[PDB]
């Protein structure tokens, strides 16, 4: 198994680089956190914060999720991100992504008790 927490962390949580240097950080990262085994999956975002920061989201700026939910956050301060977008000629299983590195707010969903992030929806 894995609760919706763990998977939030899994494909999301980053705390170990400032930032995604070097254009190869998502080819590996994705794989790494198996995101990649069954499928490439699209887009993923990785955020460089501490988990503690992170989790803070949950009591921050309440705002619309993008599917209607009203169980969305945004943070008040600005993040250190990387997107994840698969290229074209990416063919599955050798899942090809472009690095985007960025200081952006994140959105997240949160939801259970404790309140935790357990998707995470956009960065403006
Ligand atoms: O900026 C973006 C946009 C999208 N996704 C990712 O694409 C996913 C698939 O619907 C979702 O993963 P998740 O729901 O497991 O967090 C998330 O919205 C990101 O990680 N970042």
């Amino acid at each position: 198994k894995e609760t919706a927490a763990a998977k939030f962390e899994r494909q999301h949580m980053d705390s170990s680089t400032s930032a995604a240097s070097s254009s190869n950080y998502c080819n590996q990262m994705m794989k790494s956190r198996n995101l990649t085994k069954d499928r490439c999956k699209p887009v993923n975002t990785f955020v460089h914060e501490s988990l503690a920061d992170v989790q803070a989201v949950c009591s921050q700026k309440n705002v619309a999720c993008k599917n209607g939910q009203t169980n969305c956050y945004q943070s008040y301060s600005t993040m250190s991100i990387t997107d994840c977008r698969e290229t074209g000629s990416s063919k599955y299983p050798n899942c090809a992504y472009k690095t985007t590195q960025a200081n952006k707010h994140i959105i997240v969903a949160c939801e259970g008790n404790p309140y935790v992030p357990v998707h995470f929806d956009a960065s403006v």
